[PDB]
């Protein structure tokens, strides 16, 4: 499904959102 | 890395936090 | 002072991001 | 009626999750 990942989503996925853990933001890759 | 699942993380993950897409949460699992 | 508002922000105010409570998500405002 | 806020909710409020919004994550404070 969606994997989080700093700073950003990589080649064949998409950002639809955000997720939130270990005191900071991640990007939701989907 | 950490997985979005609803409604919960299953055997083996642990949950750390909370993913934000599609409108809803969902359990950041890792 | 970033207010939390559902469905919407109001006028006047700048939707500047999300909240995450009770279950669910709100617009952030400020 | 929950405002967002660093590094933690004050006195009379209650922490009822989080915000996101510049990057960061604020306290929930109901």
């Amino acid at each position: 499904a969606c994997y989080c990942r700093i700073p950003a989503c990589i080649a064949g996925e998409r950002r639809a959102g955000t997720c939130i853990y270990q005191g900071r933001l991640w990007a939701a890759c989907c």
